[PDB]
């Protein structure tokens, strides 16, 4: 697991607690082998193009956590400007007015709003980026399509 | 407007049994048409642990389009404008008329997480949140210890 073990302890509490009243939306499947490595999904919002597709996503909670974000992957496959090549969500995403006061209830916030608002100033996926920013109703129906084929 | 009223009852009975996290609604039956909100400011941002006034407008060509937004909270925000109003452009974005308010309300609280200053209305913090991200983020906090 590699965390000290009072970060366990409040890591295992709040897993335990996101599993009993989870997020809108949002779902959490720990594994209590491993605290570390967490399953998500995310259903995509509606009024956006991941409307009506459920995206699953890992966590990863590196040794420095909760003093860093943890990593990020989609395994759902995505087309957005945040999200690159092998899904991994783009660091600066979490990173942005990260504290050490923060957990995964507010990963999993920044994330879910990531789909309502990409940041393309920083884009992974070059190409989403720029339609979203050049030609939003293209970057929609190429993000709309993936969707039906893998939400 | 009698479409308006009946269409914002329904949603907005279910907003106040059912409020999403950090929204609370606080309609007036006298005129379903103007709607206050209040959004908690998330934490992880520069809003965070703000209380953020705002009212919807709901026009008569609601849900053709979506309703006009206005923050009542005073706030430095890419989007928002000299007088509270929210970016019509970020809310139409992939709008279609069977969203309603809560869509739109989810919509305004995740632009206090993610800004999209691609569309500034302010354009200082516009600017501010892409070229100069810590004094963005230093005056909308110092707006939000005065204000929410
Ligand atoms: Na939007
Ligand atoms: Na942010
Ligand atoms: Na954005």
């Amino acid at each position: 697991e590699n965390l000290p073990p009072h970060i366990i302890r409040l890591v295992y509490k709040e897993v335990t607690t996101l599993t009993a009243d989870p997020p809108d939306g949002i779902k959490v499947f720990p594994n209590e082998e491993d605290l570390t490595d967490l399953q998500v999904t995310i259903e995509g919002p509606e009024g956006t193009p991941y409307a009506g597709g459920l995206f699953r996503m890992k966590l990863l909670l590196g040794k420095d956590f909760p003093a860093s974000p943890p990593k990020g992957y989609f395994l759902t496959k995505i087309f957005h400007p945040n999200v690159g090549a092998n899904g991994e969500i783009c660091v600066n995403v979490l990173k942005r007015d990260w504290t050490a006061e923060l957990g995964i209830r507010h990963v999993l916030l920044t994330i879910k709003c990531l789909l309502i608002h990409p940041n393309p100033e920083s884009a992974l996926n070059e190409e989403a980026g720029r339609l979203l920013l050049e030609n939003y109703e293209e970057y929609a129906a190429r993000a709309r399509l993936l969707t039906e084929i893998h939400g």
